């Protein structure tokens, strides 16, 4: 029924270059301020996921340098991805993150003992998140999990604010998207009441992961070409929350009685993680990628002159601190001075293409209408993607047949 | 007496592709709660073990594609397992345990308090557990020990709370067991009454180990095909625990006198064990396996028409927090708020199978007979397991021949 | 003057296999208690050396299947070492230990108190030991050397409690012995007398090491064939050692001056190891090793139809606890639980052996008197080894000559 | 356009060795001492970058041993750098810096304490710094991007501490600067206007991490020939800034009231980065480096008669206390006591040159007079780098054909 794509694409002998030159993103690691709706200065951080929309030019009415082999009848030409190359080039940094009020009231490894100081409230606490470092390639986006509170319980339940049911929901991963944290991948804006659980910059939004399964389990892999992973953490600190206890524990299990006690501690125990060393050998950017041949049937195939690559970084990810003076005074003041967080990510997209030419027969027709319709009254022989939000990229008038002028051209040109 | 598998089967070149899709487990990470005398949510954790009763059509009756190499006289059809995946969705996240009221006395790494306990301390302290990997695999379910209650001392002597004695009792691994900490394989809730010396996850229950010397004891190798263990664990912080000694130190080896002394210190020494970190490099799931060769005589045949797949991770196991609101108020207060734990878990079994054929033979009758006349009845030519409790998955009337639509069967052409 | 064996032994192609079966070992892992001067409960932990004293069957009385190959007159056989597999099972854990009254003045990580102590500055400490693997295997027991009292010092001195001579005493090893920790192979028994500078588990007796370049300088090899360690070691806290200082520190070195000084405080700093993570791929355990060429001038031979294995492994050592009720009551109460420290420890050894032979000259007869006389009383053409103790083990009447069966038998066929 | 050197010159078989002796430094690490506003002792640290000028001789002018190949019409002689050897010398060391007034607010990690802070609150605080290897080459000197403030504020604003707009500034590296940091590559001397939220050392200096980026998007890579980076980091600590946050919280993501509160907690965090273990494996110095394929099209010649060498080494930057004596007494008194405190680095640098010849066609002449006016005005057929401090080193009439008498042409010898 799904055939490979190389059965009947074919390539050629033509290369092109394209690269997306300086990249800057510069905001507010943790929230986005506004002064009358207004975004100035919106969410940027490392822990963000970066999804790049690229667009492509139209291999048909480019000027090609050899027409003769084209022919108008029976016969269109897409774009093949070759390699690709991710170039950071900020310097090793570990993001810091936190909250100024959490539910931080016990520290159960006894070196502390915090004691839950009394009465429901909540203390300023920060850790870091673990080390992410993730890199996708696809001709479709991304789709993610993530669990939520979704459809409500069976039958006719009468309750108030008890534990919802779980629902993996599965989202395309859009630029503005949260990434998975070791405090688990949910929605955290609605999942979770207190808004206080988590720190400041996943309260609110949700976060999500790669569903691999389900990316995988695609028919026409049309969603992934290859992935890159590498992930680091371990626990620091153990400690609980505060709150009341909805699904006691059975006293079948554990005895109670006399004085200091007869009041159970809670039952929730979560843990700060780490991600310990980075390293430059650990990095798996700042060189080049060679897709020799993806897991599923799409050879670097850009259907529609459309490309999806995100990339998540954390050893990039190093928060910066700024000051500045109200006023000034003889002695050292706090109040003359104003301090601010600004963080700074840079990008280069730089790409290898392959000419890639088809030839029309009517199973042909078929099959390629049956995978996608959008690209056959493309070709002229509603996307719903305008509603979602992603960092787009003009690559256009910027495809170059001379790849020696290039160093991702020479290190093409270095094998085959 | 015993001879080799690969004497007598045969193996042909016909290859089937089997997927349980998205199997999910969802349920509270500590224990299993119960509303109404019934088991409204399971308990589900990432410390716990995955037994998978994947069941088989019979080949027998199968539509098989061509059944002219097939004999319905001395020969029967029999699959042979050839691949493996076993697909966690999960953010890589460790799980965090503890108990509320443990023997948790004092902390001894660094300085020491008073000698003699008072009435009760017994204090909130949780934990987090060794890092595990571990797969299984084979036809027969696996058989596990634990250190347990034995019979009764000999002679006849009389006891009040003396030391009972130790047996290692072997029991098969059934599906809600759960996976050796540092602390050791034994029954906690026979052999030890206190009920406070571990965290509530295991308090009430028994952890045991894969006996990989009775395993490869065995005369036809059929509780394993291979295995493969990661684990590790380093020591973090050391305590003692409260109660006196039954058997206090001699003597001959310690010197006492005068005040705040004359009084043994408790010689209790139990660890805090950890996982430390967790890499996506020593991640052994999630990539393709291949049966060449088993260390016993059963090459991936699937006696029983049936196969037997267990996994533990504690790398995918990260805890799942849940509050919601029953009422609220201007102010913050957490008699507004109920708290819960959850904790899903979720697995795809992309199996790759090859069919095989036997010549049945007067000899080869009394062979087969001799291993498992079970069989023998089954071909036509009162399990005790139904009791234990196990997690069925059916892949009957899900098996296909067009290999190349699945991931695993791309990997399956690329080698050999 | 002493010749390799290979210029005279002749290896037939015959090969055997021998099965230890299920070892099982239980006790305390810090004393042996004796109730009425009898070995009620032996000392049994992990950090004891292992040496498994191997009986074989007489080859000459053996009953072969082909005896046409041997001769009676001027030829004897004698067994070859080739394949040796030690099938530990036990869960990874590392064993903790201390002493309820230990020798720890203060802590000296970033702050030191008053230098002078009271009449007893001494607290329950506990602390684990470094890590340590350790296989050697031959036809005779290893030497272990120690420091300890010998001799009378030089001269014809008068003191009151001055320093003791060293001496690098070399004793034969024995099971029960104590591995050697951070703290050096030590005679605590005679050289210590605080019975407090050390935890209880070493301090009531002595410590050793195996003399690798007395081993090595052997003319023989008798006792190794081969010798695989690994050894892990970090230093997590730093003390002082309280008490009077026999060596005063020079005044040339130091300065004193002024209120609560002028007095040398502690001037003695040992520190508390560790063995850090247990790795799984960082066992010499579970799998098979193949005698190639030993160093010494032994190519496996069992002489004296004598085998010597000895072992020891702290990463399978983790600790029992054992607590049980004596009485029932409402509230937990610390008089109504009785503790007990536990150890458990299994092995399984997996032989096979090769079939070989001696011609018997006069040269030969005369070199192998000069090698060891005992076994040519022994062929007829006041062993020293009783006083010691031995974990003796019979492995007569279990042979096999097919190896098929037995696991190790197919991983030594996988291979020539 | 532009085309690579190799297509043109000429590579002939003559070698010549270059030693820069023992190239020592000695200052104060954190800031260079003035006496009669002179510099009596230069601001020398590990953290501090290290560029050396290399000056050559002229080929052209050299009395060549042969110059029966040399031809003064149409022919130039250039050198070419082939091998590259940084000999460092000192004892391996951490680095460390701190800052007596800090706005070390709070400790957060393990807990907060939330309190209204008075006028000062600065504490002192030691910090190293992230470990980093770093080693860059060429003909042009290398640049590296900053944080900084661009121009004025966008529209007409009027404001009193705000946010200035932060711009990326593509500034040259010359000696003296410092790397980079856990903190980021940017002006604090301008942007951070306490002059006391880092340590004093990089208070009014500023770090710049080099731009990699910037090497590669060259059209001719002069500034890089190879380039050798090895770096690790990691948190230790979790701390809060005092002061005023210019940019509060969003109402609607945090929830506060009752006492205690309506004064916010320091949403600024920041943390302790470490260069963790620096191992003897970890070095990438110390050992040749050879030139086969340089990165761009410029395989190591030499442009302008000069080399170009930028090193930062902090594995080895312990820093120097030193003791002195103003005065003495009977006791230890401080004020008997002056201490000072300084850095000592030192550097071998051993290089091996080869001699190219090139055709002056006329079009080629153009193609360098693209390339370099400087060359052309040099070879007799202005540099703005004369403001800059830079590490100059005379290696003209120290250059030998004798290879084997030197350490490094006897290893070059020693293959090809």
């Amino acid at each position: 029924k799904v055939v490979a794509t190389d059965a009947y694409v074919t390539r050629t002998n033509i290369f092109y270059h394209a690269s997306s030159s300086r990249l800057l993103a510069v905001g507010h690691p943790y929230f986005s301020i506004k002064r009358a709706n207004k975004t100035v200065v919106p969410k940027v951080s490392g822990y963000q996921y970066r999804v790049f929309k690229v667009v492509l030019p139209d291999p048909n009415k480019f000027a090609l340098p050899d027409s003769s082999l084209f022919d108008p009848t029976t016969q269109r030409l897409v774009w093949a991805c070759t390699g690709l190359e991710v170039g950071r080039g900020q310097p090793l940094g570990v993001g810091v993150s936190g909250h100024p009020f959490l539910n931080k009231y016990d520290d159960v490894e006894n070196s502390g003992s915090g004691g839950n100081p009394g009465q429901d409230n909540r203390v300023n606490v920060g850790m870091d998140y673990k080390q992410t470092q993730l890199c996708m390639v696809g001709c479709a986006p991304p789709l993610g999990e993530h669990w939520g509170k979704g459809k409500q319980c069976t039958n006719t339940p009468v309750q108030a604010g008890d534990c919802p049911p779980l629902e993996l929901i599965t989202s395309v991963i859009q630029d503005g998207d949260m990434v998975d944290t070791g405090f688990g991948a949910m929605n955290f804006a609605d999942l979770q009441t207190n808004k206080s659980d988590v720190p400041i910059d996943i309260c609110g939004t949700t976060c999500k992961y790669p569903d691999y399964l389900q990316m995988a389990a695609d028919p026409y892999g049309d969603r992934l070409f290859f992935f890159l992973r590498k992930e680091q953490m371990f626990a620091r600190h153990f400690f609980n929350r505060a709150g009341e206890v909805g699904e006691p524990v059975p006293d079948t299990l554990i005895i109670k009685g006399s004085g200091n006690r007869t009041s159970v501690g809670s039952s929730i125990y979560v843990n700060t993680p780490s991600g310990s060393l980075v390293s430059s050998e650990a990095q798996l950017f700042n060189k080049p990628y060679w897709l020799q041949k993806a897991q599923g049937h799409n050879n670097g195939i850009c259907w529609g002159n459309q490309l999806f690559v995100t990339v998540v970084d954390t050893t990039r990810s190093t928060n910066m601190t700024l000051c500045a003076s109200v006023t000034t005074s003889s002695t050292y003041t706090n109040s003359d001075y104003k301090e601010y967080m600004r963080h700074v990510e840079e990008y280069d997209l730089q790409f290898i293409f392959q000419l890639c030419s088809i030839t029309l027969s009517a199973e042909v027709v078929a099959y390629i209408h049956t995978m996608n319709p959008s690209v056959l009254e493309d070709w002229n022989f509603p996307d719903p993607y305008k509603n979602l939000s992603f960092w787009e990229v003009n690559l256009k008038e910027k495809f170059s047949s001379e790849l020696d002028q290039y160093p991702l051209g020479r290190k093409f040109l270095l094998q085959s």
